[PDB]
């Protein structure tokens, strides 16, 4: 299971996992505990599968949006940093990781999507989505293309969907109404329609994913991309002159990225709970840990006031936080994965051309309205956790029965010894 | 839309299938479009729930009971004359709750495929394959590689010693008696994971990696269906198709699939699709056209199977099929397959023990009544989608009714005028 005496850490393959593993060498070269940093596929879906059986990593890194489901499923340990540690991180980053009054993870860095443009194929990035087609017609005349970004994950297409009024769960009076879902409304329809019209007019391709878009931009084949800070590393080494700027407006309104706070939770099945705490607070969440990670793949606007006051002078970080301000902080409520799955389907099926935008989003709206899928999903993981726990109990009872069998055989040995002692003590009394 | 669009999976002979689409277009002039989208079996119900998707969908029969329960498949209406051209047991695979829900095309089963120059005889047992891999490793080769990402391919071994999906007895399936947890399933999956731990296979091998290695002569054995024989033909590896090895002395038990063609319930071209399938595909000419692209296996059309049955590769196919089981077509199959995919991937990667992986899958698959909620979801989507078409029509009707009312105004006023002129005329 989760071997005790070591820390295993999961973080997504696009993050600075090699830089994080350097913070693991320091932990291992300093405290002797070994640290293994892995980047599995579909990490956010494997974690609850294995953690439900007491397996998985000690620490799981993901944006805070997924952690409310992990918590409701009972898979997360209680985070308990001291008030002294709390004043080192911006309070709004602690806000992202608070669910029903408990801190369910440590905030690390603030992520938001920005516009990234090739400084030499385009001297000024377009201020509006609406001008991007004309730019692409011109740019293709030179053998290049205007824009390429990942169309497979709704994270990347939502800023445009949300611009004119799309929303996940209505947020009002400080609370989300999970039956007021806004993926159906006219704003959402107009955004996805513009996107599918871009595809159908041959300005982008529905088959484009993350790898194809990064390859295309870093080779000077596309004028613009949409991505987070992690992507800056690979663009640096391509010797492309790139700028990071505000996302284009749509119908006169800013694109609204959903803002992620990359967070570290501690597996509820971890025996190394306090070892994990010390790693995060006194190794990761410091200038040298964060800088080691950050120089692998930039983290974005880190939550630690100490190192952030230094990264904030990067113009790319300001442009990140300006885009972040125009968007909305993602909810962390359990229904987010259900929301994300509904919107993922819609975008792929509308982009593929085999469903209309109107039909795709009407389906997604009703699906997302079924947010009581997360109750069934949490109950499922809890029923796996229970059966696994009963199984450990039965193993213990076999151990106890074996021991009990040895004991009974020893008591038998003693019974026979006592027979002898009675015999010899009578033999001795008669010599007397 | 006056044309036929068809979905079929990318490992099938879609190029050959399109040739039958031309021969359809040259006779009726109707265009035939053959696409092989990824995850078609999962996209289909998403889009058909809103009245979209393809006209015809090709997949193994196991998925069609869920499509039918969600109300997304048209009732097939073969004439008694046409029904007697197909083996009756292939009709049973596509029969769900008394209705025929698709046309059967071909019977599929996995076989062992081995390099006859790397191996004089296929192994009789799974248990000897490690020793064989060692001997081969010393020569720069490997014993066995097959797709480990899809539970379809690992099931023959999982079932060998007693694993099963849903218990079948008295003619019906008990969807609460699930056999992915039992000692037979565990022993099969444990053997698979030990192969990986001992470096005889790699948990990341998938379909593409395994085919390449075998067709390049890099590995002595693979496990695959008939669709794969074409590419091995063009590679000039000397290969045999044979019965799978035994495990713990018992036959491997592959799940048998009947490639089937369903007709979308929202298709306006239902009769064209019927005509395409009955009188173009399901004939000695059409099945041969597909079969020459990528072999189909044992086709359902008695006339063309009589010829195929002479191919020893088809005999070995049918011998493997007989040791296995025809897959259920019940709605719970998708939940079953997803649960077992999870277990195999998580245990093969080493993140979970076999016991824990399969205990979780057992409890998941035991909740197969997520297919009832899932169908109820698709139906309420279909209903809401339909109500919107209705509301669009009713706007057209009210507009037309307003245009009418305005014309009745013109007529009323003309009659006023006529009254004036006709009395003024009676005075004159
Ligand atoms: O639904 C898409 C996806 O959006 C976010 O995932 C992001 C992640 O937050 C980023 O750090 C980066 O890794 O890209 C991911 C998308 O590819 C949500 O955090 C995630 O839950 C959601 O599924
Ligand atoms: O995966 C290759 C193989 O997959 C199919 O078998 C499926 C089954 O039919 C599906 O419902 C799926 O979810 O489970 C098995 C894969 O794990 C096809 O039957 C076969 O033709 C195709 O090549």
């Amino acid at each position: 299971k989760i071997e005790e005496g070591k820390l295993v850490i999961w973080i997504n393959g696009d993050k600075g996992y090699n830089g994080l593993a350097e913070v693991g060498k320091k932990f291992e070269k300093d405290t002797g505990i070994k640290v293994t940093v892995e980047h599995p596929d579909k990490l956010e879906e494997k974690f609850p599968q294995v953690a439900a059986t007491g397996d998985g990593p000690d620490i799981i890194f993901w944006a805070h949006d997924r952690f409310g489901g992990y918590a409701q499923s009972g898979l997360l340990a209680e985070i308990t940093p001291a008030a002294a540690f709390q004043d080192k991180l911006y309070p709004f980053t602690w806000d992202a990781v608070r669910y029903n009054g408990k801190l369910i993870a440590y905030p690390i860095a603030v992520e938001a999507l920005s516009l990234i443009y090739n400084k030499d194929l385009l001297p000024n990035p377009p201020k509006t989505w609406e001008e991007i087609p004309a730019l692409d017609k011109e740019l293709k005349a030179k053998g290049k293309s205007a824009l390429m970004f990942n169309l497979q994950e709704p994270y990347f297409t939502w800023p445009l969907i949300a611009a004119d009024g799309g929303y996940a769960f209505k947020y009002e009076n400080g609370k989300y109404d999970i039956k007021d879902v806004g993926v159906d409304n006219a704003g959402a329809k107009a955004g996805l329609t513009f996107l599918v019209d871009l595809i159908k007019n041959k300005h982008m391709n529905a088959d484009t994913d993350y790898s194809i878009a990064e390859a295309a931009f870093n080779k000077g084949e596309t004028a613009m991309t949409i991505n987070g800070p992690w992507a800056w590393s690979n663009i640096d080494t391509s010797a492309v002159n790139y700028g990071v700027t505000v996302l284009p407006t749509f119908k006169g309104q800013p694109s609204k990225p959903f803002v992620g706070v990359l967070s570290a939770g501690i597996n509820a099945a971890s025996p190394n709970k306090e070892l994990a705490k010390e790693f995060l607070e006194n190794y990761l969440l410091t200038d040298e840990g964060l800088e080691a990670v950050n120089k692998d793949k930039p983290l974005g606007a880190v939550a630690l006031k100490s190192y952030e006051e230094e990264l904030a002078k990067d113009p790319r970080i300001a442009a990140t936080m300006e885009n972040a301000q125009k968007g909305e902080i993602m909810p962390n409520i359990p229904q987010m994965s259900a929301f994300w799955y509904a919107v993922r389907t819609a975008v792929i099926n509308a982009a593929s051309g085999r469903q209309t935008v109107d039909a795709a989003l009407a389906a997604a709206q009703t699906n997302a309205a079924a947010g009581s899928q997360t109750l069934v999903n949490s109950l499922e993981f809890l029923n796996i956790q229970k059966n696994s726990t009963l199984s450990e109990i039965r193993d213990i009872e076999v151990e106890v029965e074996n021991l009990r069998q040895k004991k009974e055989k020893l008591l038998g040995k003693i019974a026979n010894i006592e027979q002898n002692q009675l015999l010899l003590e009578d033999n001795l009394k008669q010599i007397d």
